[PDB]
């Protein structure tokens, strides 16, 4: 629950997707997310984890949101990203 970004891989060789959070983040860790997709993640799911910090946590912060219940906005984020990459 405490893994960064740069020690937790989550993308495509999501090794945590190896460990809703499994096909959450397998898209959202690609280099398509853009510290705008940031934005939208922190406006959209009205988290305030990602106003203070839209490059530094750790996974256990983004199941703080929750996943399932966030992944309306999460979800327009990430395969607008992916179209954005």
């Amino acid at each position: 629950k405490e893994k960064s970004w740069q020690d937790v891989s989550k993308d495509d060789l999501a090794k945590m997707e190896e460990d809703e959070q499994l096909p959450l983040i397998i898209s959202l860790k690609k280099p398509s997310i853009m510290p705008r997709h940031w934005e939208k993640i922190k406006e959209i799911t009205n988290t305030k984890l990602n106003y203070e910090n839209p490059d530094q946590f750790y996974i256990e912060e983004i199941m703080g949101a929750k996943l399932l219940d966030f992944r309306e906005d999460i979800e327009d984020i990430t395969e607008s990203a992916d179209k954005q990459l």
